[PDB]
């Protein structure tokens, strides 16, 4: 029954990926952000001028409070609000229904986008940062241990206003080609990976594998970047502006505020190089790669000067907590997020980006010695 999960993400470009939910009693249907990169389920709660709708807990009979407060900082915006408990379901998911802890948001600052479509976000990592502590269960986990449910989830999230397939329980072959390849999950609290060795148009980085895993890499559905630690990013920007040299953009562009455009048609896209990133597998001494097209890491910006105009933003952005492979990375793959075996798959997606003469790809094996001296410690 995975066909009824196809195709039941939206979003808009830089505003994440969302599904439609239900919460309380009678059902209370409200779009709720996929995020990876966190463990909390929330969702709006109080007016917001924002927010085009709120959970509403005076209405519903299944409502719990938990007299306990929470809030969520997150790299960028922050909410609080008050913990409770009630019935969630998915109606485009599993044909189930459980009881999950949910976090009504009182207050935000910089959180909710405007005009996004979405009031809530679904967490799906690991207990281990979920706030205020660990023993707050995450949705994920109370719907693994009340149903049938596989312990695991697959996310194909396509780009260009964009949809996706959140698919809970399995994989969905008609949403990939080829095969699927597993790196592991080095430690369950973010989806953490091992990098072990990156390329920009066929040429090695040759930095210490262990600045690409400072202090650590994530798959992160609730970041749109790729976010680089400081040494790899000057690396990857240098290496990034030599290959475009041909063309010039302002300081601002590589910093991801300002958008370089061109003619509509005539973005010069073979200029810009492919990056590969090299992670962990499952067998010793074996890696492969996923391989990044331009058209991943320029994010096509809405332009209302003049909508006659290709314009973009520089999607890869500097870091200080570490590795983030983000929305754009992920688009245009379809990621398994094998928690019952502590593995994450990648293939390439069936919405997979497209290139006249490039293509996105997932390929193995490549022999690399000394993979575990590339965690950061
Ligand atoms: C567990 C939580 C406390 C936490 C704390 C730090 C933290 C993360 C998670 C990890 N995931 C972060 C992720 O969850 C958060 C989630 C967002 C607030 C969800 C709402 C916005 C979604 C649509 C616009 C995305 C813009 C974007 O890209 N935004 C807002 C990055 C900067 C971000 O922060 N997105 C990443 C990392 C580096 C490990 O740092």
């Amino acid at each position: 029954s995975f066909v009824e999960m196809v195709d039941n993400l939206r979003g808009k470009s830089g505003q994440g990926y969302y599904v439609e939910m239900t919460v309380g009693s009678p059902p209370q249907t409200l779009n709720i952000l996929v995020d990876t990169g966190s463990s909390n389920f929330a969702v709006g709660a109080a007016p917001h001028p924002f927010l085009h709708r709120y959970y509403q807990r005076q209405l519903s009979s299944t409502y719990r409070d938990l007299r306990k407060g929470v809030y969520v900082p997150y790299t960028q915006g922050k909410w609080e609000g008050e913990l409770g408990t009630d019935l969630v379901s998915i109606p485009h998911g599993p044909n189930v229904t459980v009881r999950a802890n949910i976090a009504a948001i009182t207050e935000s600052d910089k959180f909710f986008i405007n005009g996004s479509n979405w009031e809530g976000i679904l967490g799906l990592a690991y207990a281990e940062i979920a706030r205020p502590d660990d023993s707050l269960e995450p949705f994920f986990d109370s719907l693994v241990k009340q149903t049938h449910v596989p312990n695991l989830f697959s996310l194909q999230l396509c780009g260009a206003s964009v949809g996706g397939s959140m698919i809970i329980g399995g994989i969905d072959h008609s949403l990939y080609t080829g095969s699927l390849w597993y790196t592991p999950i080095r430690r369950e609290w973010y989806y953490e990976v091992i990098i072990v060795r990156v390329e920009i148009n066929g040429q090695d980085l040759k930095m210490d594998c262990k600045e690409y895993n400072y202090d650590k890499s994530i798959v992160d559905s609730g970041t749109t970047n790729l976010r680089l630690p400081k040494k790899v990013f000057e690396a990857a920007v240098k290496s990034i502006k030599a290959a475009s040299s041909t063309e010039k953009f302002p300081d601002g562009f590589w910093l991801g505020e300002q958008l370089v455009c061109w003619q509509a048609g005539t973005t010069p896209w073979n200029i810009f190089p492919v990056i590969s990133l090299y992670l962990m597998g499952e067998v010793t001494n074996q890696s492969f790669r996923i391989t990044i097209l331009p058209q991943q890491y320029l994010r096509p910006v809405e332009d209302v000067a003049t909508s006659q105009d290709d314009c973009y933003k520089f999607a890869i952005s500097q870091s200080s907590t570490g590795t983030v492979m983000g929305a754009v990375i992920m688009e245009g793959f379809y990621v398994v997020f094998d928690r019952a075996r502590k593995r994450i798959g990648f293939a390439v997606s069936a919405c997979h980006v497209h290139d006249e003469f490039r293509t996105a790809a997932v390929e193995g094996p490549f022999v690399t010695l000394d993979m575990e001296d590339c965690g950061y410690n």
